[PDB]
């Protein structure tokens, strides 16, 4: 009954199950957990993989001799069990040197301090084997309108993330970056909020080809944003590297809850499209579970991501297999949106009278779409209802 | 006292002084404008000219007499008035035809026939001495998960765009086009929802240099984006080919309130932007006088939106110009921002000890921001405390 | 399966079925539904009752015999049907002369009209057998702040239901009125925005007990509100005496979706509170076929907000008849939650050092609350994955 | 030029200018402050008093010695400024074993343990001069829809409220109650949600008079609300209190700007309605200087948050004595909005054909409300360009 297995390719990060409860007015209410913990319980519970910022594997300021130490404890964990590490990220928002942002921070000297710890990084990324490296800008951006041009920001975040692509190049390495928009929180407004901003910005890149997205339900949730939809484009413009799954409530405060949890519906049709779409990237789950809970509740909610996607790919299967759901997609013309509009070319369309001349708008505007009953048949199959 | 003159390039549409009231709860409160006495009545404000889908100048359905007669009228009422058209637009949301969408409603025909109509347009819009053409795609989307199949929906929006750029360049009109993004309303979800998705789509055209944007104040923050920042991407981009100005209350129903109402501040830093940068496209305001005003209402609304905009330039001028600003904008670094932040290369900056092993990052992470007194100073000066 | 019967006092308003399609950017694309017909088909559905605005039922402006004639016609289908008319109200917001409100209205002689307009109404809901007489003000507010004075309209507000309560009374009828709040659309903001303000101003009415709340799903999420949490808050004020189901995105125009689409966990919570409260009154559906569809969507719609429902019912009864999920419950300490804190009385509340001073923090703060199991219980048995 | 001075009544929390700056993604930026310091700096920036939580003024888990010394402290400190504490409050939500809540944890113990912190408080609030004791219930919710069973947490919340009115009644204290209510942050929901929750639950207390609320900007602006409109209604009760002070963004997490920040419109109609009413409480600001700050910028955004409101006061003043104003205020029927609908009472009204019969619908359905003509004198004001 919907077990995960690691051909699933289930990953979570350190942070997650790792979260010790702090939150806006509150204090911890969990202990630390120790990563070689985390890599066996998860592996346990059928995940593929675990990923990690740089200080959560390596505390902030250790020597290099205690970096190899946390290290070696950590690759002895993945080899006894065979987890992998397909995306690492690094750290740069907690510490106090980089309240006003890493890369796109006012300070210069800031800027380049965010881009050597990056570096540093992304070769640790490399020897752990990891395909994905993850940019999450959440310092980038202001609480007011004159603390930060935003061109000239968006200028520093070029140039950070070229000269990021041309060390990976010069280094022969085979990763490849994902940017991870999110519209605020921590700062008033971030940079690249959306998934489309982000597609925007990676055309500029002088390698845009290195770069893609790492879309996360909620940060599009707390827009108010379709979260399917957006990665509808993402997948049409070739650029969804990574995903981060979890739930969210509409707009309000990041909340992290569990995959499935928050927008069930569109959790459904994330699923149904991931699904249909052939995406053979990690489902990396980005979540916390809620400091009301201890560690049995940690691995619980942890479970619970896993089980919410494959309850719901089941269900979106059946529904895809359904005939009658098929019927009714016709009946909605699904199918003829795939048909090209004028292949016949723009003078033929201009000579044919039919397109308007011609054309009954009448007749077509009485056509009913359908989509309700479309609408039904999909939430019928996704209650287990039909 | 803040006087309109045509030099301010402020525009018009014909829909917006001339909205009758009528919402989906209630009946219209106000008789029909003539065009030709929206025209008269937007010149003696100061206007420098006025913008039009084909369905406001040209009834629906308008036998080929019957829309020479209503061009002759408006072109006659133009030349009386000096009032330039510096852009049009193509109805494709009002009539039932268009229930499904225009470019990607699921039938065929329908998209071929909303093409056709634009098509119609775009040789009305040039003649007039339109320089912007723009799509906004209000009926671009969905109400439920499996009633639009996303990917095929951006194919068919791209094919439809990438016919309309072969159109005019055959035809050799200087005319370039601009998408208005819209997150929702009416339909649940629109298609390209912020500026981010459509400067995204842009850059997968066949002619990209073609288009643009065309950003709406109340639509992104319908989305609770920050509009200032959305700009800048576009002005960054190259992109900002129109402007749409109005008022919203964040995130809410599309309220269209005059330019200056809703959020304040932001519109502030809005003009502040557009002024600087350069920006010498038309203030276009798309709002709607309420439907609780009569006639002189929706003449003091329309006047009020370009008194808000000189009151909000004067203000962000004086503040630029402030020594004190200047000072403020030196003490959190706004110069440093500009500054490259490894012109000496990626090779110079690994080999920069003062980047990482001796960066000392506790007194970097001292240093106060002074966000708040450069804040401060902007809202004495837009209250006029300075 | 989830057929729906008419002991499950399933309702619909007129104006939900019978909705034409006209919506905040688009003309209407269905033809006009004859009441009689919505009697007749939504019986054959399983439908209970149907409710109406005056002007549903009898065009605005109708002479005493043409609204004897229009009122006769409804009752022979109900008569013929058996179908009941549970709940009335009042339509004081399509006609321009209630543009700035009915009751609030700052024009006096608007005032006094809506309240004789109503008062006319109260007496044919009387004589159709209506137990309830709604009230949505949707015109009461304002676009801008100088425009209303919120004190002042309370008054007026209040004024007004003290005269309907002196009407009814005076009368002898066996009518209570509910107040249905909602935050903002038509106006920028409407008076009484949510359950919460119109609980608290119907406690400061001359006659309290005539009056309770009419809530709606989708406008409580409007504010991004949990409505099974209000929901929860009407009841334990004896107050739930009508409630609208319908669906909602989030943030947004009020989008009226059917019955489980919208937040379908939400959908969950609110029937597994309805019915373990054991609420009496209508299911009422206020809802809006989306105007892509044709009638026979339009049949499907109402019909989809029944077996919605009645599924949900099913998954939540399921959900608390599991023995896995009492204990659960109790692992969780929801019965402890029903023991009172101090019944011992205040006196032995402060002498209990076991409350105070012998209090262990650290052991309390231990205790995991085990939600997250909880609540994926409650997922499994939604989706029927048991 | 804007001076506070401690006739003003402006007041600030401990935790306000003392936030070290941590968030949830993000370390201290700032180090601690000694409360004596901050009574020091405030007093010198014309405050005229300070609040605070028990936990801000009292390390948690203090011996009694410990407690005293810093009481003296404080009180020494209070004593040298002339400094006043109107208000206090019990931190009920940093601590784990408050992470279910304090007066509604499913666990009694919890709740027995939140009570007698809070008495003992009350007693310190009192010794130092609190007219106001503030509840904000920030852990009073819930994530999920099985975790906290809201009819039985509302028993108990009144429960506890009418045990601390007891308390306060046996103690013959002047103090009273304010209730702070919130949507959501740090809970997924919290009960009693908006202003109009608070006000609805106060008046099934068992002794109504001694509970007013303590609303803040942001906290309604997170519901999308109109702050302004909700503290007319808690004026309209006789239930303000207290009130607090800040800015936000709409909906989005709780940013805690200083005042004039965020919507600053809201804030200018704000001021308008506290002066206009005669509101004589404390103007509280509970808001934090971003963490981008150093010390000077704390003093900095505390200063500005005065600042902002004299000037708003100055501009609102200057608004109501403008005579054009006071033409416009009678153009719209601001007067009209004041006098009684029906004085002549319900029989008369039932009797007056002028009001139906008679009732001229389209000459009152012409008449315009002139309310954008009165909103841009309104905008004038504010920008100082009258």
């Amino acid at each position: 009954n919907y077990q995960p297995t690691p051909e699933d390719r289930f990953t979570f990060g350190l942070w997650t199950v790792g979260w010790q409860g702090r939150d806006p007015f509150g204090d911890a209410t969990r202990r630390a957990l120790d990563p070689v913990e985390s890599v066996r319980r998860l592996a346990e519970l059928g995940a593929h993989g675990v990923t990690f910022h740089d200080d959560d594997l390596i505390p902030f300021g250790s020597s290099d001799s205690e970096r190899e130490e946390h290290v070696k404890r950590f690759r002895q964990a993945l080899d006894d069990t065979g987890m992998k590490v397909p995306m690492a990220t690094t750290n740069l928002f907690t510490h106090p040197v980089f309240k006003d942002g890493g890369f796109t921070a006012n300070d210069r000297d800031v800027r380049r301090y965010a881009l050597r710890k990056t570096i540093r990084n992304i070769d640790l990324a490399v020897e752990l084997g990891a395909e994905t490296y993850v940019a999450w800008g959440g310092r980038e951006g202001a609480e007011s309108g004159g603390a930060k041009d935003v061109r000239d920001a968006l200028d520093r975040m070029k140039e950070a993330f070229d000269l990021l692509g041309e060390y990976v190049t010069s280094q022969g390495y085979d990763i490849r970056f994902a940017i991870e928009p999110k519209p605020n929180e921590p700062r008033g407004d971030i940079l690249l909020p959306t998934v489309g901003h982000a597609l925007a910005f990676i055309e500029r890149l002088e390698r845009p080809e290195l770069y893609g997205v790492n879309p996360e339900v909620g940060h599009e949730q707390m827009a108010g944003l379709n979260f399917p939809h957006g990665i509808a484009q993402a997948l049409w413009a070739g650029k969804l590297f990574h995903i981060d799954l979890n739930g969210q409530n509409g707009i309000k405060y990041d909340q992290d809850l569990r995959f499935g949890a928050g927008d069930l519906r569109a959790a459904f049709w994330l699923v149904d499209l991931l699904e249909s779409a052939g995406y053979s990237g990690p489902r990396h789950f980005d979540f916390k579970p809620p400091r009301t809970e201890d560690f049995d509740g940690v691995w619980a909610s942890a479970a619970g991501c896993m089980r919410n996607y494959l309850i719901l790919k089941e269900r979106a299967a059946a529904f895809r297999a359904d005939p009658e759901v098929q019927e009714a997609l016709r009946a909605s013309r699904l199918d003829e949106l795939a048909r090209p509009t004028a292949a016949d070319g723009l003078q033929a369309l201009l000579d044919d009278r039919s397109a308007f001349e011609e054309f009954d708008v009448d007749a077509a505007a009485a056509r009913g779409m359908a989509f309700e009953r479309l609408d039904q048949l999909a939430m019928d199959h996704l209650l287990g209802a039909r």
